[PDB]
């Protein structure tokens, strides 16, 4: 009931991860951060009533702490000219350690919870139903990066790391060629997405290199919506309100939007 700040080790990296947890149920909303992730504390509970919101839900509310720019992936290696001296392994800290450490001391479920992700971790949010549907049957993307490997992305998500902490995306996924570029592309995905029956929750809302960025980024997650209508998916809420922003107002409105659905998905 309490919010409680938590030092979670991770053998893949090396180091202790801060959690931020409210205990309310067996299955837990992972709330994972923006393309800013800081150390202290993650992005929704700086910004929004999150755990207020979800307090009594029937929840628990999983706030992971850290990882800028990771795109909460496993990287190739630690990223070279920013000096950081361990390699990312947030998916194996995501699926494996942290869920291992929250079912031992706290009786969280490793199965059948939701991933909610928000910028950069729209598309992680995705990919982490898309290959573990067992521990994420709901997956919920807000204002994501949909389509990562496709035309200008690599170039573009390569730029927004490099201004976000001088992170390279080389060393996450290699060069644009790289398979994993497609591996994590939640586009290229779909397929698993609607295969697993994924319930999904998909936001986008909507000074002129922006303006190209910003259109980009909606035309970009309306493919997505074809596509996966196109490929039999039939599980998606796709939320594209023409005066709907990319703000933690906005985000925090979806949060509360869905908190129905979740709660239908996993608890029903």
């Amino acid at each position: 009931l309490p919010v409680e700040y938590l030092q979670v080790p991770s053998a893949s990296m090396g180091r202790d991860i801060k959690v931020q947890f409210q205990g309310g149920g067996p299955h837990a909303v992972y709330l994972l951060d923006g393309l800013r992730a800081q150390d202290d504390y993650n992005g929704w509970d700086i910004n929004t009533p999150a755990f207020e919101e979800y307090y009594q839900s029937g929840l628990s509310v999983i706030m992971p702490v850290g990882g800028q720019s990771s795109f909460y992936t496993d990287w190739y290696q630690p990223s070279q000219s920013n000096g950081q001296n361990y390699t990312y392994k947030w998916e194996t800290f995501l699926t494996r350690e942290m869920p291992a450490w929250l079912q031992a001391n706290k009786g969280v479920s490793p199965t059948g919870n939701a991933a909610v992700g928000l910028s950069m971790s729209g598309g992680s949010a995705l990919i982490l139903a898309a290959y573990y549907p067992q521990q994420f049957p709901y997956a919920a993307s807000l204002s994501g990066f949909l389509n990562p490997s496709e035309g200008w992305w690599p170039t573009l998500i390569g730029l927004a790391m490099n201004d976000s902490g001088g992170y390279n995306a080389n060393s996450m996924w290699g060069p644009s060629s790289d398979p994993a570029w497609k591996r994590n592309d939640p586009m290229v995905q779909i397929p698993r997405l609607v295969a697993n029956n994924t319930r999904i929750w998909v936001y986008c809302g909507n000074n002129i290199p922006a303006k190209f960025l910003q259109g980009l980024t909606l035309r970009t997650n309306q493919t997505f919506r074809d596509t996966y209508a196109a490929d039999g998916g039939r599980n998606g809420v796709f939320n594209f309100p023409p005066n709907g922003t990319h703000s933690w107002p906005y985000w925090n409105e979806q949060l509360v939007a869905m908190k129905a659905d979740i709660q239908h998905v996993l608890n029903g």
